[PDB]
């Protein structure tokens, strides 16, 4: 009971970094969203999100609500693929829950993915909000290893 | 001595939050940083810092090596004016203070500024760091009133 208290509050205590970091990348667009016409400024808003982070492991990824990325700061070769059947190692699927969580939910989701630091799979906590004008998911994540 | 340890843990955890917010901004404008040819992308650069917040009170500020404010998200009739003399209510000499912490020194000040959600001074610890090619110390803070 002790030391999964501290562990919940350390996850808590990320839960409200990712928050902020997410409430980071939505005003830093900001600008481009609100003067966008028909998707104008769609791709001046990609170049900045996928420069961002927050740590090495610290970057945005989104995806359309049929699942296909529409931004991926450290895989862009996933960009105009369909990845909502994808299923992590745990059989947790991913996009999907995102794309739910972020919807109908409270933003956050638990799964694994490739962790650029070192490049292979690891836990992560996603937390995504849904910018309906671009119909992006837009995510990030911190990696649970620890 | 025990009351005085969970202020100064609640710092740290500050200023490891200060160091990730200031990484999203510096690379938020890596893209337009990088390609600037003579000044070329600092408006655009300008327009990005000032729009993003990680709360209501978290926003970014930048003075050149002068004192001359070059960007103010809160307050932008502040960009041009000599802010080099200007000191806090306790005698903090602030833009000069955070000319040479992220110069010199490892970022961070304390001093009260004006905090939006009270629109009124408030301590307050900031953190800035210098980017040498549009001659900025760019920063932001957390307020310590709590």
């Amino acid at each position: 009971a002790e030391l999964v208290r501290d562990r919940q509050e350390l996850i808590d205590a990320r839960k409200k970094e990712l928050k902020a970091y997410m409430m980071m990348g939505v005003t830093a667009i900001k600008p481009l969203y609100d003067s966008d016409v028909n998707g104008s400024n769609k791709q001046a808003a990609k170049e900045i999100l996928k420069a961002m982070r927050f740590e090495s492991d610290g970057y945005f990824f989104a995806y359309d609500s049929q699942g296909i990325n529409t931004l991926h700061a450290i895989k862009p070769s996933l960009e105009g693929k369909n990845l909502y059947d994808l299923k992590d190692e745990n059989g947790v699927a991913v996009i999907a829950g995102l794309i739910d969580a972020s919807q109908k939910g409270d933003g956050f989701l638990y799964f694994s993915w490739h962790k650029p630091t070192i490049n292979a799979q690891a836990p992560k906590l996603g937390y995504a909000e849904y910018l309906q004008k671009w119909d992006w998911v837009l995510g990030t994540g911190i990696y649970i290893d620890d």
